[PDB]
């Protein structure tokens, strides 16, 4: 006689991405299959000296929130996507990837107030129902990308406590969190910070680096493992390393990315940090030549630089290649689809994992069973059709 509510986190990439670069057509979205928008991104004006944004070093504006005319633009046509879904929640989130002056905003009393100022204000002109913080990361700065300090950990936790405080009630305060186990560890206070939080969103993805094949794998690969301790990450493990530092399930919503990677195992060595004079013994070596990089070059993918593919662009140039270059195949244990190449010897080479409707009804499953709040996707914008939201729509019956 009574029903569960799941949620179903949609990020927008609406302003532009480090990683999966300028930002989409928001008027394709079908805010239909979703319970919450998070508008990506609000940026923070900062003074990084190797801040390389020119609009955010306006030392009148430090510790304010940026958003670009794009972003500006785009929010206007929430009274829109309300009518559409008037249940609909809208926040914006500020930081991603590559974002810098988290640190220095939460350093001090007046930089905090200073952002904390901001962000009301945003909330109240754009009439937001929240705020999303992605900040990558603290005290560790995603080694280096971004400026840190090891007084971030605390920082943090007192911003959101003071943001907390001033936010109008009924007004959503979230966070999106790092895969790393170092996160939990030594980043974030994870337990100090839950009182002041809606939700957490698990960024469970980006898996598909050092010796690692699979992406967003649910759980561990053994058909194709992971060589190196540091490397070895899942879906769930993530889920289980949150959990292990204090945090509720109920509070946690699992990271689905629409999108896949080539892992770097196919271009670049492999170290085994743990091992003797590591660096000159690689415990993986690459196994695409420039016959495969060439392809993926072709389509736009350039591996020297990155391995982002969105999951619309897997499904119209992979998987509908009309060379018929690629093969798929479902990793049984891992509970997600990925692609094969052949190579000119006629041997399958890995070429990239992703979600598909199937893997993502897999995912929704492990929510329901593992008793998470809801999903969180990154991001809308690569869907196909909205074929990937409404799946997980009708999987956790939103
Ligand atoms: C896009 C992305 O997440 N890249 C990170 C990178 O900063 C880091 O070097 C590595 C762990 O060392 O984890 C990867 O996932």
């Amino acid at each position: 006689a009574h029903a569960a509510s799941y949620l179903s986190v949609g990020y927008f990439n609406g302003g532009g991405d480090v990683t999966a670069g300028p930002g989409g057509d928001i008027n394709k979205l079908d805010v239909t299959q979703i319970t919450h928008l998070n508008y990506s991104f609000g940026l923070i004006y900062n003074d990084e000296k190797q801040e390389t944004n020119p609009a955010l070093k306006d030392p009148s504006r430090l510790h304010q929130i940026y958003l670009s005319p794009k972003v500006m633009a785009d929010l206007q046509l929430l009274p829109v996507l309300r009518k559409q879904n008037p249940e609909l929640k809208v926040l914006l989130s500020v930081g991603g990837w590559g974002a810098r002056g988290f640190s220095g905003a939460a350093a001090t009393a007046e930089s905090r107030a200073v952002f904390i100022r901001s962000v009301q204000q945003v909330i109240k002109q754009y009439h937001l129902d929240g705020i999303d913080l992605d900040w990558e990361y603290p005290v560790n700065g995603a080694w280096g990308l971004v400026e840190s300090q090891p007084a971030d950990r605390a920082n943090f936790t007192l911003l959101l406590a003071e943001l907390h405080k001033a936010l109008d009630k009924g007004k959503l305060l979230t966070i999106a969190v790092g895969a790393n186990v170092k996160s939990p560890q030594e980043w974030v206070d994870v337990k100090g910070i839950a009182p002041y939080l809606d939700y957490i969103n698990l960024m469970t993805y980006d898996m598909a680096y050092g010796t690692q094949y699979f992406n967003s794998n649910l759980y561990d690969s053994k058909q194709w493992p992971t060589v190196a301790a540091a490397d070895r990450y899942s879906a769930n493990f993530v889920v289980d390393n949150y959990l292990a530092a204090g945090l509720k399930p109920a509070q946690l919503n699992l990271g689905i990315g629409f999108y896949g990677r080539v892992p770097k195992r196919a271009t670049e060595p492999g170290i085994d940090w743990d091992k003797a004079d590591a660096a000159k013994n690689p415990v993986t070596q690459p196994y695409f030549t420039a016959r495969e990089t060439a392809v993926f070059k072709a389509m736009g993918l350039d591996l020297t630089k990155d391995s982002y593919f969105k999951y619309n662009d897997i499904v119209s140039k992979l998987l509908n290649d009309p060379q018929r270059r690629f093969t798929a195949h479902w990793d049984s244990d891992a509970q997600v689809p990925y692609l094969t190449m052949k190579s000119a010897e006629g041997k399958p080479l890995f070429a990239i994992s992703y979600e598909n409707p199937r893997s993502v009804a897999l995912k929704a499953d492990y929510i329901k069973s593992k008793g998470l709040g809801g999903a969180m996707f990154w991001e809308y914008g690569a869907d196909d059709n909205n074929r990937l939201a409404h799946q997980l729509a009708e999987s956790l019956g939103i």
